[PDB]
């Protein structure tokens, strides 16, 4: 199988159960929503050592689909354990959303995937140390807590789903500069599938890792040294000088795959791509496999 | 005392000391610097409940006063444990900047400044598997880390330094977008001084808090409902229907003070700011009193 | 009629007939599509004393709904004459796409729409001094002319079609920031209409105008007086510090119409909004004649 | 000689007078300032079919080094001729920054460079209908113009130089994405050198062309074929597949030259480019000669 002349490897990507949210931050304007949302998915690449897996779902809210009628964008917070998720909505939305300029926080998990809810308004609103208030809005069970600014609206309670974490392609390259003009196609393409989201920087990973390490035994994870090619006995392909990751968390298994599909093909656009991989652990630790030959 | 017919109360900004690093991260564009700095330093507002307190700190620095000759960025991340700063450390760089597509990061410590040392780079190395590499760049110590891009180059060693955190000032303004417009002004000031940064979103607090809470045994920090405008019983000028709080983390003392020095003058140049005051603890608390009429 | 306590004067806007394109340009990503854009669409607020009247339409275009696979973006370009119309598009494309690196330039000019055919790239074709080459991309006619990069690939033609210009209303404020503050949401709304733009520098005109001049015989236009807040015998409501307006072409009267509606109802959700109006002359001298009254 | 690894060509740029202004824009923010900044400087990459040759020289003026205390941007405007120079001054701060939200204009010509002077403000000055105000700020003679805004500040007179245009490299890389990678690093660079400016999209140049035409008797210029990688007969070095320009004016040659040399330094950084060049016309046409050789 080809795409534009580029391989693509008959293989699958192996991907887990995960819990998520999703919540709609609204702003003044676009560009104070964007400092909430850099803030609050920040420090988030990798449950390996970070507290959290977060990124933006999209970028573009019309003001006359929000709540409050202002701006807005959508972020999803993911973690492997729900109790972790819950706390890491209360640290991201209580020190990054309530912190910043005129930014409100409301749920945005779709009915159909809502399984579990978190009150993380309610859980917020403490922070009005008696003053904070409840009330409706735009048929919306929020808290109004009192802040220097004015006010800090929240919706008081936060869907809960279960969600696939680590979808995922590698492209290899002929170059270090065309993986990476491969690379951002495809995130500028998986920007415009809803329910899904790309949590490494810029939505790309220089650093793919394996599980554990073979010289060491203090370490979770290490480099996938396969495919490194500064690396004697990696197994690339001849004209293979530089590999990337795209790394996917989603709402369902069908983000996923979505993403996975309009990224490739973006990739694929690129000059200098010499074939299309995806990483897997041989069916053994995932709860989902998606074929790249199957999304084609 | 007034500038430009704003009044400056006479009170003072209660810092403390807190342990600081300093990180160089270049990449192959300024946009990709800035990609990996925004992942790096996000998530870390506040100690209250993040797990650091980061910020950019020089936005540019030009290819030909770094190690590497590439764009550049400096950022600051301070915690007040050092133990936690050295985890944050790791942390941030390993799954935040080698993740990054291009980046690396390299000790931006004054010579000065520094007063410990961290070998960050010598401990994410073993990411490499036993195929790390250390090497000499333009006199640094570097280890050149296999990763599937390529390389992931990291200083060996990072200097750690007793900074001072929580410099601060409050713009009190007739109304929300007038104060807003005043703080990014600030912001923009603040951006120049060199061995600064400010945490907190858009280096902006809209939810300014007081130790502890009147009402609940269980919160560490809540609401300054002082100086809430929606609060009966606040102790706010009239005219006064917001406020917003400067939080300023710096090198040394004379960084701090700089910065909230540019800071207030630059606020007060835009139209519809009350006075300029500044959040304190009665001097019970802190290890630094930066008073403001000492500024001017 | 009140929008969240905003007063909307029942009055009208007065707009015009004008002769419009749409480019679709893509590169290989968001970032590079916007570098061309910026270039191609600046100065071009007003044809009072700017070439064009030119702006973004769709900030995203999804790579998959796009000729080439790769991120796209969607401008406008209007003038009164037609003539100068097709040397404008012939100026920006060439110099402004044609010149900045991976962009292509696509029509994107809907069928229903057209009127008249400019063949663009035909003429810029002749700049391949001979190895410029005809080809067929996704069912399209484009010219693949060679530079130093590679090929710069333009569509043959570009549709001209007799749109709108000059709709607009005026945001009448309690002061600067706030008026500001609420023209930013307004814009933000009429990002996400389809077949509007607003040509002004961040869509907003902060020096509204009116035909003509009482004091000078060698003006086309001088500063709407009536309207400005440091004129002594101005026609503004007390209260009122600051006037904003919107200025809106599109390419047709339904799009004009909803960028006014929406740019409004987001206005109006920002606080410190006095009341909102538009500019006519007197219903005397436009095609189209859009009275606020009837949006709502 | 090499830098890198990468061929410097024992060549030189040839570069031409050119009549120029600088000028310094001041906003309410660091954003406000870009906004007018991108609409003043847009739709001029070249004189050949643009009005003028425009870009940012500084994108950071701090607040405290401009005349009323507020962020600032500075630009640039060139042309051949300038009596036309002096009309692209009017159209471009009368349209461009007038119309945008906070923007000042004052003049920031160096006074050693200033050969003569345009009053622009007090052209721009007429607009007020009779209302307009001269006024000292800063030392500086400004009008002040009542907008519906507020008020816009322009200095009387803007200085007038004979600076330098059409300073350049060529960077010939193995691919188009290692070419723009480099070029952008380039550009990187050149922003940090004061008093010079790239003026196509991004700083870079997809299309150079040479003098006159092989095919076509009517035409001035065409596509560079000699730099093709698609043409046949390009003198293109075999491993060459894509070709950049780099094109600089300045305030003096000096600037050129230092622009050139940074910019040089930081593309020969980046990974798979091959060769240096720069573009003359047989040191027949130009007042001014810069040899590569000479800047390392
Ligand atoms: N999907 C891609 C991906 C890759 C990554 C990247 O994750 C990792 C995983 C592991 C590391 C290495 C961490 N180093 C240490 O733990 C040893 C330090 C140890 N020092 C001693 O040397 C022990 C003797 C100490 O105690 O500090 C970096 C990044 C994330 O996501
Ligand atoms: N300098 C500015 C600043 C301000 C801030 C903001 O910090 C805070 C400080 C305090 C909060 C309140 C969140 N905490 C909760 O109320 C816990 C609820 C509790 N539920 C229970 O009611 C029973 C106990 C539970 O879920 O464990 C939010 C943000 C950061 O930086
Ligand atoms: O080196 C640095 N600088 C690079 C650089 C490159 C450029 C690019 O400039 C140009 C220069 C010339 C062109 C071609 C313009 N084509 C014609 O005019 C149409 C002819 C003909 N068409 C027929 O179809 C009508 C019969 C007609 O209408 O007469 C485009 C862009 C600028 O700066
Ligand atoms: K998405
Ligand atoms: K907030
Ligand atoms: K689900
Ligand atoms: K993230
Ligand atoms: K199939
Ligand atoms: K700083
Ligand atoms: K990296
Ligand atoms: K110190
Ligand atoms: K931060
Ligand atoms: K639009
Ligand atoms: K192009
Ligand atoms: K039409
Ligand atoms: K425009
Ligand atoms: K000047
Ligand atoms: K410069
Ligand atoms: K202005
Ligand atoms: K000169
Ligand atoms: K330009």
């Amino acid at each position: 199988m080809e795409i534009n002349g580029v391989e693509i490897e008959d293989t699958f990507a192996e991907a887990f159960e995960a819990k998520m949210a999703r919540v709609l931050i609204t702003a003044a304007s676009h560009k104070w929503a964007m400092i909430a949302v850099k803030e609050a998915t920040g420090f988030g690449t990798s449950v390996i050592m970070c507290p959290a897996e977060a990124g933006i779902d999209c970028g573009y809210v019309p003001p006359e689909e929000t709540p409050d009628g202002r701006p807005g964008v959508t972020i999803m917070i993911g973690h492997n354990d729900e109790d972790e998720l819950k706390e890491q909505l209360l640290d991201r939305i209580g020190q990054c959303v309530m912190t910043a300029p005129t930014a409100s926080a409301f749920d945005a998990m779709p009915e159909a995937e809502k399984e579990d809810e978190d009150r993380v308004g309610y859980k917020l609103s403490f922070f009005g140390d008696g003053y904070q208030e409840e009330d409706e809005l735009d048929g919306r069970k929020v808290w109004k807590i009192p802040v220097v600014e004015g006010e800090f609206i929240v919706e008081d309670s936060f869907g809960i789903t279960t969600g696939v974490a680590g979808g995922n392609f590698y492209i290899m390259a002929e170059s270090q500069p065309a993986g990476l003009q491969a690379a951002e196609a495809a995130v500028d393409a998986i920007k415009g599938v809803e329910g899904a989201y790309a949590p490494f920087p810029g939505g790309i990973v220089a650093s793919a890792s394996k599980v554990g390490s073979k010289q060491y035994d203090f370490l979770p994870a290490s480099t996938n040294d396969a495919y490194c090619p500064t690396v004697e006995d990696n197994e690339l392909p001849e004209g293979v000088k530089c590999v990337y990751e795209i790394v996917i968390n989603g709402l369902n298994e069908e983000a996923v795959k979505e993403a996975m599909r309009v990224g490739i093909e973006a990739a694929c656009q690129q000059p200098g791509v010499v074939k299309i991989s995806a990483g897997n652990f041989g069916g053994k630790l995932g709860q989902y496999e998606i074929h790249l030959h199957d999304l084609f």
